[PDB]
């Protein structure tokens, strides 16, 4: 997590898209969908991030209805945005063992325990937190079982970004999981 507001200049596709969907948040306005391929994925905005301005405009007290709006109403051109890096997630990291475990269990993205003398327990990892990210990937919508496959097929050292719950269940919020699964991109970031 990037301590910092930063700015980023998007360009509509061919299409007219940026691949973006908004969502309002404690009158704030945080990214709900980064689809693949898309100018949002390509400057890099990340799920969980927040919008302070777009073109300059101020976002607070912003509907998301509303941003989606003012996204459609821009100039493709040049589409100026200040954004907030994820400030609602946390990175831990932690070293896998002997027998390849970092020390906890998780079902449907929420941790729900950690284990004894794991690193998960010496770093400090909580229950009740959505995993976000994996070693810089988004694992969002991704089965348990894929989540879990990227675990084992990363290296020793593992860094997670989480949630709590009750914020990721807000923000997700009228979004079926498909949409998640399918589209919400998925990609290690390209150079």
């Amino acid at each position: 997590i990037k301590q910092g507001i930063r700015e980023v200049i998007l360009c509509k596709d061919q299409d007219g898209k940026i691949g973006l969907r908004l969502k309002s948040i404690d009158n704030g306005i945080f990214v709900q969908l980064v689809q693949a391929n898309s100018p949002a994925s390509l400057v890099g905005l990340r799920f969980g991030d927040q919008v302070l301005q777009i073109n300059g405009e101020n976002c607070a007290g912003w509907s998301s209805d509303k941003a989606h709006k003012v996204l459609k109403q821009a100039f493709g051109e040049k589409i100026t945005m200040t954004i907030r890096d994820r400030p609602f997630e946390r990175t831990i990291t932690m070293h896998k063992d002997s027998t390849g475990h970092v020390g906890f269990i998780f079902k449907n993205g929420k941790i729900t325990s950690i284990v004894k003398d794991s690193s998960a327990a010496r770093n400090g990892l909580l229950t009740e937190h959505n995993i976000c990210e994996i070693n810089g990937q988004n694992v969002i919508g991704l089965k348990d079982s894929q989540i879990a496959d990227i675990l084992s097929t990363s290296g020793t050292v593992v860094t997670i970004t989480i949630m709590p719950a009750f914020i990721f269940e807000h923000i997700i919020k009228r979004m079926a999981p498909s949409i998640m699964k399918s589209l919400m991109d998925h990609t290690i970031p390209e150079v």
